[PDB]
């Protein structure tokens, strides 16, 4: 039986996705746990699944369900956004993580420019993942959360394990989870934390209108938004920079006309292979999806690059076109109930990171042949361990 995932490489889509989309856009596969699942790979069917709440994210955590991979968080946390909504906290969380907070965009620029200055001073080769994209992501999310910049690196080092995609439970994941929860609980008791997401959560925690919300949920919001945000933005920016380096004509165009960078980033989002696995959902009813009657209790995997390279929806899908008529209709941030709450911040992180890099390193290029990149395996993202460049 066809095993997923197909390839950990984030620099090229396997030829098999297109043939699967054409012939079997919903197809039975085996996951790394040994469970069976339905892999959905066309734009039409991917959108159907994500927009039908009966395909439940929450129920993927039920005991005895077929699993894509092992949980790395407590089962209740799989429903974290539903818990946030039920607590009446959605508006406050969204307001705290907008890229339009005063001084945040300028903080992003100053930080990106400082990171790039340090690389230039040290001399090529430079590692654009470990010494640019991930530190930029980490610094951004410390500022967004309102926590000390010096705490970022230790929090960041949990993520190589927290976002593993493993057949079995991971002992280190619980060690790091409990420790990072204790950190965020301490932050909520820290009177000097008055800004960002944790500053706001700290205030709502003492507000009688939120008296019933548990201290547990408040800390969980901090841990999960730091982790999801840092791993997602660092990983997306890293693999977007590869796609840009691989396209010197686009690199030069965006350097010459940086007003096109937002449109470029939107296409880089569309063609991005950062998510290593399909998005998992558990059917809570018998539901027809294409030629398959998905049965209650079965696992469905929504393959984002299946949708995003679907030639029916995105003609010439492998080509970056800055003037498509449906440019944000990609699924890089998902779709439906669980659409990424950090999408605006993720866009701005990448836009500013690319703007700064192209200004400082207009001649940026890989310093090793592309096949020498080492792609992380059994992880929820596809990323190179190091991204060596010259300029
Ligand atoms: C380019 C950057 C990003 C990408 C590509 C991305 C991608 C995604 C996708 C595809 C989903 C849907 C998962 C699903 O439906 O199963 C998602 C959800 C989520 N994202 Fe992002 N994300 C990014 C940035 C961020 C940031 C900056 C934050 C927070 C600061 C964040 C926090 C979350 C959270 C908490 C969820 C869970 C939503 C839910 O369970 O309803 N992400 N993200
Ligand atoms: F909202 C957040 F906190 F961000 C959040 C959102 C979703 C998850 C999630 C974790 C795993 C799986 C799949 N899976 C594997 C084994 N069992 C279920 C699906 C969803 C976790 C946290
Ligand atoms: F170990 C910590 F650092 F504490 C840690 C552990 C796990 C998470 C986590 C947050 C969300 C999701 C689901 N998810 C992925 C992309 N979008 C949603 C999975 C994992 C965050 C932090």
């Amino acid at each position: 039986l066809l095993e997923v995932p197909f390839s950990a490489r984030g620099d090229r889509i396997p030829d098999a996705v297109a043939e699967l989309r054409t012939r079997e856009p919903i197809r039975k596969v085996r996951t790394i746990t040994g469970a069976e699942a339905w892999l959905v790979s066309s734009y039409a069917l991917c959108t159907q699944v994500l927009e039908d709440r009966r395909f439940s994210m929450k129920e993927t955590a039920a005991a005895g369900a077929p699993r894509l991979n092992a949980l790395t968080v407590p089962p209740e946390v799989v429903n974290n956004m539903g818990n946030i909504a039920d607590a009446g906290l959605r508006k406050a969380v969204m307001k705290a993580i907008t890229p339009k907070a005063p001084g945040l965009e300028q903080f992003l620029r100053d930080t990106a420019n400082s990171l790039l200055d340090n690389l230039i001073t040290e001399g090529a080769p430079a590692d654009l993942r470990n010494d640019f994209a991930d530190p930029l992501a980490t610094a951004l999310h410390c500022k967004v959360l309102g926590i000390p910049q010096e705490d970022g690196p230790k929090l960041f080092r949990s993520l190589s394990i927290a976002f593993m995609s493993s057949a079995d439970p991971i002992p280190a994941a619980k060690i790091n989870w409990d420790r990072d929860i204790e950190y965020m609980a301490g932050i909520l008791e820290n009177p000097n934390i008055t800004t960002g997401l944790m500053g706001e959560l700290s205030r709502l925690r003492k507000d009688p209108a939120y008296s019933h919300v548990s201290d547990e949920l408040f800390a969980t919001i901090g841990v999960t938004f730091f982790g999801a945000g840092v791993i997602s933005t660092g990983s997306f920016l890293t693999t977007a920079l590869i796609s840009l380096i691989q396209r010197p004509q686009l690199r030069n165009l965006l350097h010459e006309k940086p007003e096109l960078i937002p449109a470029g980033v939107e296409e880089l989002l569309r063609i991005n292979l950062s998510f290593a696995d399909g998005l998992p959902r558990l059917a809570t009813a018998d539901i027809q999806v294409g030629d398959v009657l998905v049965r209650k209790g079965e696992l469905v995997l929504v393959l984002l690059e299946g949708a995003n390279f679907d030639p029916e929806h995105f003609p010439n899908p492998g080509s970056i076109e800055l003037d498509r008529p449906n440019p944000t209709s990609h699924l890089a941030f998902g779709r439906g109930q669980h659409f990424c709450p950090g999408s605006a911040l993720g866009r701005r992180h990448a836009q500013i990171g690319i703007e700064a890099l192209l200004k400082k390193m207009p001649g940026v290029d890989l310093a090793v042949p592309i096949d020498q990149l080492v792609w992380r395996t059994r992880f929820q993202r596809r990323i190179p361990e190091r991204l060596p460049v010259l300029w």
